[PDB]
Parts: C-alpha cells; sequence; structure tokens
C-alpha cells in the first residue's frame, strides 16, 4: 500500500469549491447536500477534494479551539463522502493571516493540525489529509518548507501512515516544484495546480484584478498541446528524480470563457496528466466553473467527460 497505490485511488476526483472555505458554509453559493456525492460517485468520479478555512472556526486566542459544531459538521460531510465509496482529500484553505505572517501563524496550522488529526485518526485510509492550499507570499518556499515538517510531525503523533499532501509552493504553480524540499516520510504525495495560460482559464472572473478580458480562446493547436506537455514533463521529471507521486489538486477553466475552448483546454489537461501517472480534481463541482447543474440535475457534457475521460 505504497504512496502511489494510494495516488491512484485518488484517480479522477472533482474540488468541492465555493462551501467549507468560504468565511461561512453556503455564503459563497454552495451548502454541501449529502446527495451530491452520491450523484459525484455515480458520475464515475474516485475521490472528492473538500477545500475547509479552518482558519475562521477557531478561536483567536490559543490554544485556537475549533468550534465544536463546525468539527462535528465536517465530520459529517466526511462519512457521507466515506459511505458513498469516494476516497476523501480534507484540507486546510484560505488562511488569510498565514500569508501575511507565517512566523506568528505557522504555529496555529500546528495547533489546527493537531486538533483535525485526533479527531480523525480512526477513519479509514480512504481519507487524506492536505496540509495546506497554495502556499505564498510571506508563506515563502523556505518557511513552507519549514513549516509543512512541523505540521506533519504533529499528524504522525496519531495518523502514522495516512496519505498527507504536500503543496507546491508559489500559489503551487507547477514551475517552483523545484523548491519543494521532502522529507523521509514515505506516505506523502505532492500536488500542484495548473490554470495555464492564466489569461485564458481565469477570463472574466472578476475576483481578479483588474479583470481579464474576455474572448480568449484555447485552439487545441499543436504548440498549445506542447506548452501544457513541457510544464508536465518538468513536474513528472522532478517526481521520478525524487520517487513521490503527484496529485493535480485543482485545474478547470472559468465558465466566462467560450466552451469549446474550455472542453479542449479541459480534455488536454486531464490526458498529459494521466500521461504522466498524474492523479487529478477539478475544479469544481457546481459553480462558476462547475460540471454539474444543481438545479437542472445535469452534467454539462462533453466538459464533464473532458473532465474526467469517461
Ligand atoms: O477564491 C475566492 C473567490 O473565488 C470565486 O470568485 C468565488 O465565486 C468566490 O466565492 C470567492 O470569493
Ligand atoms: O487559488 C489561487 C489561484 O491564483 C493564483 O494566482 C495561483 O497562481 C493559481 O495557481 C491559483 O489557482
Ligand atoms: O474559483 C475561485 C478561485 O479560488 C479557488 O480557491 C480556486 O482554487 C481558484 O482556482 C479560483 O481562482
Amino acid at each position: 500500500m505504497s504512496a502511489f497505490e494510494y495516488n491512484k485511488m485518488i484517480g479522477h476526483g472533482i474540488n468541492m469549491g465555493n462551501a467549507l472555505e468560504a468565511p461561512v458554509e453556503g455564503s459563497w453559493g454552495v451548502y454541501i447536500e449529502d446527495e451530491y456525492f452520491k450523484i459525484i460517485k455515480e458520475r464515475g468520479f474516485d475521490s472528492v477534494r473538500i477545500p475547509i478555512r479552518w482558519s475562521a472556526h477557531i478561536s483567536e486566542k490559543y490554544p485556537y479551539e475549533i468550534d465544536k459544531f463546525f468539527l462535528d459538521r465536517v465530520k459529517h460531510v466526511v462519512d457521507v463522502a466515506l459511505k458513498n465509496d469516494l476516497v476523501v482529500i480534507i484540507n486546510c484553505h484560505h488562511f488569510e493571516e498565514l500569508y501575511q505572517a507565517p512566523d506568528k501563524y505557522g504555529p496555529v496550522l500546528v495547533e489546527i493540525w493537531k486538533q483535525v488529526a485526533q479527531a480523525f485518526k480512526d477513519y479509514p485510509d480512504k481519507l487524506f489529509f492536505e496540509i495546506f492550499n497554495e502556499p505564498a507570499q510571506n508563506l515563502t518556499p523556505t518557511k513552507w518548507n519549514e513549516l509543512y515538517p512541523k505540521v506533519l510531525g504533529e499528524i504522525r503523533k496519531t495518523n502514522p501512515s495516512r496519505i498527507v499532501i504536500i503543496d507546491v509552493p508559489n500559489w503551487s504553480n507547477y514551475s517552483y516544484v523545484r523548491e519543494l524540499k521532502l522529507v523521509d516520510d514515505k506516505n506523502i504525495i505532492v500536488s500542484f495546480h495548473y490554470y495555464e495560460p492564466f489569461n485564458f482559464t481565469h477570463q472574466g472572473a472578476e475576483w481578479v484584478s483588474p479583470t481579464l478580458p474576455i474572448g480568449v480562446k484555447w485552439e487545441g493547436k499543436d504548440w498549445e498541446v506542447e506548452q501544457i506537455r513541457n510544464h508536465f514533463k518538468y513536474v513528472s521529471e522532478w517526481a521520478k528524480k525524487n520517487n513521490v507521486p503527484i496529485f493535480l489538486g485543482e485545474f478547470g477553466a472559468y465558465s466566462k470563457a467560450d466552451m469549446e475552448s474550455r472542453v479542449k483546454w479541459t480534455k488536454t489537461v486531464r490526458r498529459i496528466a494521466e500521461e504522466f501517472g498524474f492523479s487529478l480534481a477539478y475544479w469544481e463541482f457546481c459553480a462558476g466553473f462547475g460540471l454539474y447543474d444543481r438545479w437542472t440535475k445535469t452534467w454539462i457534457e462533453p466538459l464533464t467527460t473532458s473532465a474526467l475521460g469517461k
């Protein structure tokens, strides 16, 4: 039961976006209904990645205790996901203070994972932990390389062998993969995110400032495919050198991009990842990058097939 076998269990997955990583669940548009996981399994996904903003559910002061009600909610969500025979990834996501002052908030992340690891320690091996989403800014490659092992150390005290996913630093952009220093732990998976070209995938996304213009195409030209292949080969050669499996944790193009381009970009990214033995998770389930319409109760096609491969 090696890290590579567990990586294959992640397989082709999907992110439950705009839910538990909002300040409050539902305030970004998605409340996780129990049936969503049955719906996700039924379509053919192997896994679900669940972004969680734990940092908005803890006391301001030490020992940064996680709200009991929030913790039981997450427990319930995990329970239902696992009962639907999915692999489940829970993370810490959008810890804004960590990006600004990691020397101060690094110990807070440790305490958060102390508590989450303790609550989930007896869960089946199909639940994975992911220490942090997209280290960046003040949480530099170097500080991340210092911080993550300490959180991992803490996790290992109660969960000796559970799969733990380590994000690439600098927003987990592919090109920073070589900056990540690896530990001796043999039950880890390295994760990067892919949104290239950013002016395609995030065109018209109001949350980017300035808002990128729309009308950007992705056409599947040989040169366009090759861009993607070269980026992933770079991740691939590093990973093989270091004997670590790779998880493409997020990839997607915003719905304000033209559908034809989205289908081509999405299917190309998925195929290239499969080619390098990367597991993957589409961003995201049902909102602005979404594959599933909650109201019409239908998966958008062929985009969903482009994301999933079936
Ligand atoms: O990543 C942050 C933002 O992403 C997207 O814009 C979501 O629609 C929004 O809910 C969130 O504020
Ligand atoms: O979630 C934060 C996002 O925007 C950032 O600029 C990163 O470069 C990108 O990898 C990520 O998707
Ligand atoms: O969908 C809203 C945004 O924030 C999320 O955390 C995603 O990771 C990123 O890809 C996107 O830009």
